[PDB]
């Protein structure tokens, strides 16, 4: 009476459901009205169809390898997917820092705002974001710079039914610090301005107004925005690193689950970011 290959296999086909059909459901909703073209939803654009790229094509095989415990298909294929699962992680963290800090410039320089940023700006930036993305991903995977040197890593690489993650010490740091840790500065030097400012505001009006009955709100925002990102994705790069500077600290099936806590975050990125009235009059029209 094993539930191992039907309880698992519901919820791991339910969270693709629920990416995707979120998903799809932005980027039809973004491109189907004018009313939502703007500067600021072409990023999310880029973050959905990260996620949806995502969704799509690591989390189904990467389903498939848990349940089986062998990898039917070749090596190359195994490559591929690496490569692919940190392109598209990659590309959502730094996009996600991208949005940040075109708050931060919408806010603290509101007089310039709509000149620095264009619509022409931002076709740039998004392919400058994409292209890093690509160079960290497929370069090293793809040229064999990143394998291992012990026995197992030998052995895993010369048997076509195995594919698991051996990576050295260099490549892990450096991967860890261009993926997440300078993004996560960047957010929080971002939203701690911001914070400032919006508190300077509501003192400003107090004391205009304060006789008349004319923090809570920004604390809110800022604490969905910013915990839920670091409860996805601080936990696994900690041990991404440790388990390269520990040899025996840590066990695969520990860096396995912890992988996979942040992959649902990509399913959280729409409840998050795409909750404005004219996306929910946008989703009322269309469903
Ligand atoms: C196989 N899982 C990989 C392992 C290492 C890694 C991931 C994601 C982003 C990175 O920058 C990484 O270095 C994970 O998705």
């Amino acid at each position: 009476d094993e539930v191992w290959v039907v309880g698992m296999g519901i919820v791991m086909s339910l969270i693709v459901l629920a990416i995707v059909f979120g998903n799809v459901l932005v980027i039809t909703a973004i491109a189907k009205f004018e009313r939502l073209q703007t500067v600021t939803n072409y990023f999310i654009t880029s973050l959905a169809c990260a996620d949806l790229v995502m969704g799509l094509a690591v989390v189904p095989f990467g389903a498939a390898h848990i349940l089986t415990k062998t990898w039917t298909f070749g090596n190359f294929w195994c490559e591929f997917w690496t490569s692919i699962d940190v392109l598209c992680v990659t590309a959502s963290i730094e996009t996600l820092c991208v949005i940040a800090v075109d708050r931060y410039f919408a806010i603290t320089s509101p007089f310039k705002y709509q000149s620095l940023l264009t619509k022409n700006k931002a076709r740039v930036i998004i392919l400058m974001v994409w292209i890093v993305s690509g160079l960290t991903s497929f370069l090293p995977i793809q040229m064999h710079w990143y394998r291992a040197t012990h026995q197992e890593a030998i052995n895993c690489y010369a048997e076509e039914t195995c594919c698991d993650f051996f990576t050295n010490q260099a490549y892990a740091i450096a991967s860890s610090i261009v993926s997440f840790y300078v993004p996560l500065v960047i957010m929080v030097f971002v939203y701690s301005r911001v914070f400032q400012e919006a508190k300077r505001q509501l003192q400003k009006i107090d004391k205009s107004e304060g006789r008349f009955h004319v923090e809570h709100k920004a604390l809110k925002t800022l604490g969905i925005i910013m915990g839920t990102f670091t409860l996805c994705w601080l936990p696994f790069f900690i041990v991404n690193i440790v388990h390269v500077i520990q040899d025996n600290l840590i066990r695969k099936e520990v860096y396995i689950l912890l992988n996979w806590i942040g992959y649902v975050n990509s399913g959280f990125n729409p409840l998050i970011y795409c909750r404005s009235p004219d996306f929910r009059i946008a989703f009322q029209e269309l469903l």
